[PDB]
This record gives C-alpha cells, structure tokens and sequence, in this order.
C-alpha cells in the first residue's frame, strides 16, 4: 500500500530513555524504535521450521474470522502443526492466526530469544505483570481498528506488517461498537461520513523493528507475508 502518500509514524534509532518518556510515552505519540530489538536471538533464529520443530506438538487457539462483533469469529484448539499445516503452508484457502495467545509462558525456552525492551521501566507497572503475547498467521491477517487498555510495544520478527494509527482524541470519526464499526481498508463512506478526514499515522513494521502504541490509541493491522509479531503489554 501507499505508505509515502500518508503520515508516517517517526523512526528512531536508540532514543535515549529520557527522550522516550518526554516526547512519545508521557503525551502519548506512536514512534518506530530502531537497533533495540534487531539483534535479539529471535531474528535469526525463528524460521518457519525452526518453531515447527520445537513448538509444532502444543496445542493453540486459533481465530478463524475477523473481530468485528464476538459473533463474527471463533477460535479452535489445535497444534501448532495442524495449524502451520492447515492454514500456511502449500495453498491455504481459509485464513486462520494464532493471535494474542501466550506463547512464552506455554514454552519459557523461548523467552530466551526475546527480551522486555528497557523503555518499559518507565512506567509504574512490575515487569511481572507484563503480557507477552505472539501473532503468528499467514499474508492477509486483518486484525480491525481497535484500542487496548495498555502502553504496547509490538516486535515484528519475520514479514511485513500495515499499520495504521488514530488517535483517542479523533474517536467520534471512527465509531465505535472498544473497537470500530468501519473497515479502515473499505470503507462505508455513508454509513461512516466523519471518517475519510480524521487524521492518522501509518507504517510498514519490518522485521527488528518496534512500534511503540500508546495506551487506547487505535490501530488496525494487515500482514504483508507469513507474520510473526511479539507484543508486551505494559504500564
Ligand atoms: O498483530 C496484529 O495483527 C494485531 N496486534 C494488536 O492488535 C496488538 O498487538 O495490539
Ligand atoms: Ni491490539
């Protein structure tokens, strides 16, 4: 999609902690953080058969349909191997995604891979409390324009995410059901008229890279490729 035609979220390479807290976290602004999470061991070292080896026997739950309203999908408890077998690899017809599932508390060996981001020692919160969580589907995974009730950092590991990004004070335009009734990528120009002019930000996430999502911010996720994504949830 394009990304150059759209307010983009800013890049930084290693911002100091100061200069995190004051200009982004406190008032509350996206930015990408680069050269943080690029080295971690899961960069290298997390193919699609590398985690179909080690993780491909535990059972998962996985989101068939996309989350508009709680009737408008369900998930299924299966193995990580029916679940890359089923809906990624060869010709998947339906799409399926392990979303929001706890990956690394189901298989601690993997947190070794990963780290919590320094940045999150800023907020109030223990790093205990702190929820990890993995996305893990194949190109064409649409999780629809919502906001969670925490600070996020999201680490993209392998493939390309869309992102887009409004903020709390423009919820009127998107209408809300909290999460949106408008389809960012298609929308009702007429059921949804304060829509097409509410200010974002936007972004192509690759991998070793962070977005920061502020607390309640609202944003809307489409995968380019096969997608792997940690989130930690922090405050
Ligand atoms: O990765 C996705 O598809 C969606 N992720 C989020 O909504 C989240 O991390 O806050
Ligand atoms: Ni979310």
């Amino acid at each position: 999609p394009d990304v150059k035609l759209e307010k983009t979220v800013p890049r930084l390479h290693r911002p100091s902690l100061q200069h995190f807290r004051e200009q982004f976290l406190v008032p509350g602004r996206p930015v990408i953080l680069k050269g943080v999470a690029d080295h971690w061991p899961c960069m290298q070292k997390w193919s699609l058969e590398y985690i179909q080896e080690i993780a491909g026997c535990r059972t998962v739950p996985v989101e068939v349909g996309s989350r508009y309203t709680d009737e408008e999908w369900s998930q299924t408890l299966m193995t990580v191997n029916e679940f890359i077998s089923k809906y990624i690899v060869n010709e998947p017809r339906d799409v399926g995604y392990l979303a929001q599932h706890q990956l690394f508390d189901q298989i601690p060996e993997l947190k070794q891979d990963i780290s919590i981001p320094d940045y999150c020692s800023l907020g109030d919160g223990e790093e205990e409390e702190i929820t990890i969580n993995a996305w893990f589907g194949p190109q064409g995974t649409i999780s629809p324009l919502h906001q969670d009730p925490q600070q996020n950092f999201l680490v993209q590991v392998m493939g390309r995410k869309y992102i887009r990004l409004y903020s709390p004070q423009e919820s009127g335009a998107l209408y809300p059901h909290n999460t949106s009734q408008v389809d960012v990528e298609n929308p009702d120009l007429e059921k949804f008229p304060k829509f097409a002019k509410a200010p974002f930000l936007s972004c192509i996430l690759s991998p070793g890279e962070i977005l920061f999502i502020p607390v309640k911010y609202w944003h809307y996720v489409r995968a380019l490729d096969l997608s792997f994504s940690v989130s930690f949830w922090w405050s």
